[PDB]
């Protein structure tokens, strides 16, 4: 399966700098997203910040993507 929702993978400006690897826990249709990091950690931020694990581009708050993925995470992802 390779469709994100709430629940599901997403790539996430974690708060040291760039994408990292998140779980979905809100969207929101004004332009925002609620993920939490692995880690332990939570956080609302903008689209701008969050896409789906395909690299190109967002499948949820816009629908211009498609299945990908991506080539930069933390390495105690599993």
């Amino acid at each position: 399966s390779s469709e994100f929702q709430i629940n599901e993978q997403v790539l996430a400006s974690w708060s040291d700098s760039r994408f990292y690897p998140a779980k979905v826990t809100a969207v929101n249709k004004d332009g925002t997203y609620t993920v939490k990091f692995y880690d332990g950690v939570v956080q609302t931020v903008k689209h701008i910040h969050v896409k789906a694990f395909s690299k190109d581009q967002n499948i949820v708050g816009n629908a211009r993507g498609s299945r990908a993925h991506s080539s930069h995470l933390k390495s105690k992802k599993g």
